[PDB]
DNA sequence: CAGGCCAAA
DNA sequence: TCGAA
DNA sequence: CAGGCCAAA
DNA sequence: TCGAA
DNA sequence: CAGGCCAAA
């Protein structure tokens, strides 16, 4: 029989968008030295590993797309970011032909390079390791001297107005041309540094281990044979990387008695849960359901997170396990691995009278260019006749918050905890 | 070797047993208009849109078999229902050839019919919908004017008399004489209707979305092509529906000391948990653990939702979610699909000076012929060798309870929340 | 008269209403299909004088 | 040799 | 399977 | 085109 | 796998 | 025919 109605369900039109950035990065071939970091607060007395290894921040949205790209993709509720991709190609690595010293005559052509990968540091468990800002001596500019008071988010967002630039009224517009715009080679300042504790004023039982072999986790090659070759290529899947909340849907409560009902939800977990470990081991790891959280569309929504713009440049694009959908979900927990890149230090051409490393450094700089595309879907749903877009409220997300009304979201700039990034309450702007 | 014993293991008896039925039924072809139903207590006042598509109640017990039948189930313990299965055909639609209006001369023999299904309407989270008897105005039989106040208790309760009529000492004998035995049509009042909030006194932001595009999501068919044709067919497996509690194991109390024990459950959930969400988002969704429970056979037990028979006409044969075993179970959400066939209205021949749909229509009317088929399984285990059967305590039975001590079942009655039936505290005959 | 020239017969109020958000949007092509029923002729006229039923 | 541990695969 | 095979 | 969401498969 | 493949 | 139940596989 002839069917004059077939069941085609319902219109929704899906718009896919993609961000392509080309960067170029210069890097200084720091010394490793040990830094002694005092205690203060919660954060004991500890001792830092110094590298040259520039982290490279393909974690964060601006990474990826401009702010005219950011404030367009505010209009498509509902916008997920699929996958992410960089490529890491480097060029000629310079060396100094001589340092400042006049009494030594260490100039010399012949030159010994070597090129510096690590991949997934972040989340080894045994090494306690972060990106940080150093301050450097005066008559060693490879060799640190003390940490910079520059915060992760001020130096992505540093990072952020030297690729894109400032607003043309500012006053301060000329002095930092667009790299989007030009161009122009970027200098990094953000490395690889590895801690171990500082007993000298332990008491009690002391921990005496050293320093893990972090060496052993790293690629070394030579780098006058890497001239104009790949050394990274890497790309991600994001499991739950919500850009824009979805379009809220029409509210049951004014349709329905039953809006509070509740449902069986046999033996799998349906509700997300909150696990607390404590390496200090004075209490044992809990796992907490029922979280504080909020709607992030509808009626009752706090947006706080979206409206403050956190996931341009404050927070990681990978958010997987902060926030829950009212379906029957299965979520997990997340973390983009880390990539770190640099020069190693080059030695003065010199004589010391003991058996030590090098005590002075050449210039040296590598020279990093950067490939790197987004991905990103959205939708636009229409369950009902009149008054725009709106999803099935099995679609409504909701988002950890804490207790202050502060949005909680996860961070890669504190070191792991049992190989997991931590998640923690994010700071208005 | 020659071995003199092996182990054969437990004696067990398993049952099988089959239910079929075939009803005729005769539906009216209503008109789609819209109702207003006010608020009351925490129902919101909101619009409604009727149907023609009633409702097939082959989620009931009573749908596939007689009270002797049920009368007779109720001696073998451990009854299951495992598959349900339903077949729908249709007869010639009749239209009647005029109207009741003398002033139009609006008789005609040419005819458009059209048949309308609808599968699994009930479980789509955006479409607000429920089963709902109305009354019709008496100038236009086929439009309805206002919701009769029968419940779905009362009114699968008279579909069950008039399928298998009163008892032989019944005053009202002679009203109903049983279908099963005479195979006469009988006459479904129950509809399927598409509820929208109504904000005609909503205070502050108002919702106007309309209506969902219902008629997206059925099949309508050529009925005059339809003749004595199959129009639906249905089959269902069932996850947990307990007609007859297991038999009663011995009690261990009675032999060990460590009766009341405790053992590792691993990362495993053996307790169900219970989902509770809030479509007005002012609580986000919770999952509870160790609900309010207890036995249905054995020392303590609580027989009430079976000693009420429950389970023949008022809630749905499909109860997995709502019920545990003690043993290591994986239980999940269940819910049977909706099933809804009907006429559309037939506009009478006539002229109107706007826009708009029919507001007079031909008397019409849909035949249905409805086979079903119920099959059950259950067992007489031998675990001791005297005073009858025992099962083992692996098999021990327990059901969701309110503080009241009203037994919890699963409803098909109320509309979806998030796409899930709800359960509700099981009310006393 | 079909009135197939015209937006709203192709495309709802919520779907205008989101278009608005797509500045340079432009309708491309339009398409109509038409099919007919079983056409209904009354079986007589309202006079009574003439036996007109047919 | 990266993504919820690696000494598991 | 909220990577994905 | 149905059974714990569909815009996932 | 308390559908079931 | 044993290892988180057996009357499930």
């Amino acid at each position: 029989a002839t069917a004059i109605l077939r069941p085609i369900g319902l219109h929704v039109e899906k718009f896919q968008q993609t961000y392509r950035k080309k960067w170029r990065f210069l890097t200084s071939a720091n010394a490793n030295v040990i830094l002694a970091e005092a205690a203060s607060g919660e954060r004991p007395a500890r001792w830092a590993l110094t590298t040259g290894m520039a982290s490279i921040p393909w974690e964060y949205l601006f990474f990826y797309m401009s702010p005219a790209e950011y404030n367009r993709m505010k209009n498509y509720p509902g916008t997920f970011a699929k996958s992410a991709s960089v490529r890491i190609r480097t060029w000629n690595t310079r060396v100094a032909f001589q340092t400042g010293d006049t009494q030594t005559a260490n100039a010399t052509l012949n030159q010994n390079k070597f090129l510096q990968v690590a991949k997934g540091i972040r989340s080894i468990p045994f090494i306690c390791s972060t990106n940080r800002k150093y301050t450097y001596s005066d008559t060693e500019p490879m060799q640190p001297t003390g940490f910079a008071t520059l915060t992760s988010y001020e130096y992505r967002d540093g990072l952020k107005i030297a690729m894109y630039g400032y607003d043309n009224d500012s006053a301060d517009f000329a002095k930092k041309p667009p790299a989007d715009a030009t161009g122009a080679e970027i200098y990094l300042q953000d490395y690889l540094t590895i801690y171990t504790n500082d007993a000298r004023a332990t008491t009690g039982t002391k921990i005496l281990a050293g320093f893990p072999p972090y060496k052993n986790f790293i690629e070394e090659f030579d780098a006058s044979a890497c001239i104009n070759t790949d050394v990274v290529a890497m790309d991600y899947d994001f499991s739950y990387a919500p850009l824009v909340p979805q379009f809220a849907p029409v509210p049951n409560n004014l349709i329905t008695q039953n809006y509070n009902a509740s449902y069986p939800a046999g033996t799998k977990n349906e509700v997300t849960a909150v696990k607390t470990t404590d390496s200090s081991q004075a209490t044992p790891p809990t796992q907490v359901r029922n979280a504080p959280r909020k709607y992030i569309q509808g009626p009752n929504a706090d947006t706080t997170f979206f409206d403050e713009e956190q996931n341009y440049l404050r927070v990681p694009i990978e958010q997987g396990g902060i926030f829950e959908e009212v379906n029957v979900e299965t979520v997990h927990d997340t973390q983009m691995p880390s990539i770190n890149v640099g020069i190693r230090a080059v030695p003065k051409l010199t004589t010391i009278d003991e058996t030590t490393q090098a005590n002075s450094w050449l210039d040296a700089q590598g020279y990093f260019e950067v490939d790197c595309v987004l991905t990103t879907e959205s939708v636009d749903p229409y369950t009902y006749i009149k008054g725009g877009c709106y999803s099935a409220n099995t679609k409504s997300q909701l988002q950890y918050f804490a207790s202050d009304g502060r949005p909680i979201a996860k961070v890669y700039d504190n070191p792991n905890v049992y190989g997991r990034m931590q998640m923690i309450k994010t700071v208005k702007p």
